[PDB]
């Protein structure tokens, strides 16, 4: 057993809050904000020995991205961003810290109850997404 074995599995989202807001924070334009926003995505996440996988398909975007915790790698977002991630546990929570254009946002993952809760933060701009097991 392991480090992020309570999060491992298949996890479809439950709620949203000021997701329309963080993407404009973000600079995501009007069309995908809206096509976005629409999203119900699953979120699917794996470990496999240090490499840690997480998948977020919906009918907006299929990604996937591999790491291993501490070590930044390269991911083109959902929204087209290029940007420069790194991806810790700092007390139980997974923190992803995506780096662009002299930008940063922090994505922040939990367990909480029976839920997987992600918070978005953009500058002041928060948005939670709650996900529940599928
Ligand atoms: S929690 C969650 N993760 N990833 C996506 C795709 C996405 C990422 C960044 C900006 C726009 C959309 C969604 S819709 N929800």
């Amino acid at each position: 057993s392991h480090m992020c074995d309570a999060f491992v599995g298949t996890w479809k989202l439950v709620s949203s809050e000021n997701f329309d807001d963080y993407m404009k924070e973000v600079g995501v334009g009007f069309a995908t904000r809206k096509v976005a926003g629409m999203a119900k995505p699953n979120m699917i996440i794996s470990v496999n020995g240090d490499v840690i996988t997480i998948k977020s398909e919906s009918t907006f975007k299929n990604t996937e991205i591999s790491f291993i915790l501490g070590q930044e790698f390269d991911e083109v977002t959902a929204d087209d961003r290029k940007v420069k991630s790194t991806i810790t546990l700092d007390g139980g929570v997974l923190v992803h810290v995506q780096k662009w254009d002299g930008k940063s946002t922090t994505i922040k993952r939990k367990r909480e109850d029976d839920k997987l809760v992600v918070e978005c933060v953009m500058k002041g701009v928060t948005s939670t997404r709650v996900y529940e097991r599928a």
